[PDB]
């Protein structure tokens, strides 16, 4: 990350002129202004409208741009409570009061697409990619292709993890663009290939130790641990939403049983690293569409909760909402994430994705249309 007074000089030297200052909204796109940087260190870190206060902690150099630099902010006299990084925020907040430190990783997948949008020829797109990431401060750890790819961020607290997820993501789909080459974050572009997903890993830390860890523990699984994966488990439907907000997400289901497991494919959460200092969950129900801030603030309320009802943990080997309907309303009757975020942003969210499916049925599909001469 950057100095604030480190931009001054930047700015002075020319070399630094436009800082863009971004919130992330619930689509989980980067969206703000873009102020002249002269302006930003003179009177524009202090605070602008749209009111966004900018977190000099967030400023970093953004490589993939000339003469840019970023910031995200805190959206405001409070803090409105259904912005996305604010939702996360107050999750956090909780487990810090009880000594509790989450510590959190996002596999994020995407499709390279061979056109623009109008092994050396990937790289053209994922060199860059790695390379400007890195050199923006964001731990990338590397690429691994699954056109599918996989973009790999080292493992940080989870607010970090987040605005890494939403920068990669905006980084990502620049660069292709850049190289002329089109990226989707689509859960399901078509039916013939694979649905690209975000896996989550989780682990919670107390002043150093890794909580999830009985060295005693039959796999490595400390008390704490399993009343939170119970947890995860006990409300996987409740925050189903958070993890697919589109009616494109449920046809990725064509890793949705609400049970966990170490060897299943079927399961919604599987155990990594048994065994070992590493052991942590990993969250497999979420596609590359979902916003990070929400999909972790809503798994961390139902394992803070897991805990905070000692309950207990069932064997490895129902069914999370299967569409977007069910999962809306799975939301709606969550007094859980009610209690967890509030009766207001569940409402709010609750009413975002009534949004959504009344947006179908205000275009005719190109489905509808071939189905429709019989
Ligand atoms: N204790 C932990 N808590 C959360 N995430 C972790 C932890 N340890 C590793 N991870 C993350 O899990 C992700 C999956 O990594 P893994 O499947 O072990 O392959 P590798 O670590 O060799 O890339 C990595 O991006 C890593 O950052």
């Amino acid at each position: 990350t950057l100095a604030l007074d480190d931009l001054k000089t930047r700015v002075e030297s020319g070399e630094i002129d436009t800082v863009l200052v971004c919130i992330v909204d619930m689509q989980g796109r980067l969206m703000g202004k873009r102020l002249h940087a002269r302006h930003f260190v003179d009177h524009g870190w202090e605070e602008t409208h749209c009111i966004m206060k900018p977190d000099l902690a967030t400023l970093r150099c953004v490589p993939w741009l000339e003469g840019t630099a970023m910031v995200l902010c805190d959206l405001l006299h409070a803090e409105v409570p259904h912005a996305p990084r604010a939702i996360l925020k107050r999750q956090l907040a909780r487990l810090e009061a009880m000594g509790l430190e989450a510590i959190m990783a996002t596999e994020l997948e995407f499709f390279l697409f061979e056109k623009s949008l109008d092994t050396t020829k990937e790289e053209h797109v994922l060199r860059p990619l790695r390379n400007h990431l890195h050199a923006a401060g964001i731990p990338v750890e590397g690429t691994k292709g699954e056109g599918q790819e996989e973009l790999n961020i080292r493992c940080a607290k989870a607010l970090d993890t987040a605005d890494y997820h939403t920068i990669a993501k905006h980084a990502t789909k620049e660069i292709a663009w850049q190289q002329g080459r089109a990226v989707t974050f689509l859960s399901k572009w078509h039916h013939a290939h694979a649905g690209s997903s975000s896996h989550i890993h989780q682990s919670l830390w107390k002043q150093g130790l890794p909580a999830f860890h009985d060295e005693r523990d039959a796999l490595g699984m400390s008390a704490l641990m399993k009343h939170y994966l119970a947890g995860l488990l006990k409300y996987a439907p409740d925050y189903t939403y958070f993890l697919a907000p589109y009616l494109n997400s449920y046809k990725r289901f064509q890793p949705t049983r609400t049970v966990w497991s170490v060897d299943n494919r079927t399961a919604g959460f599987r155990l990594c690293a048994e065994g070992t200092r590493a052991v942590r969950i990993e969250c497999r129900i979420g596609g590359s569409d979902l916003n990070p801030y929400l999909a972790m603030a809503g798994q961390l309320a139902a394992g803070i909760k897991g805990i905070e009802e000692c309950l207990a943990l069932p064997p490895p080997a129902g069914l999370i909402p299967q569409n977007l309907r069910d999962a809306m309303e799975a939301l709606r009757g969550s007094t859980m994430l009610r209690e967890a975020m509030g009766e207001d942003v569940v409402d709010h969210y609750v009413r975002a994705a009534e949004v959504e499916l009344e947006d179908f049925q205000r275009v005719v599909s190109d489905y509808e249309v071939a189905r429709g001469f019989e």
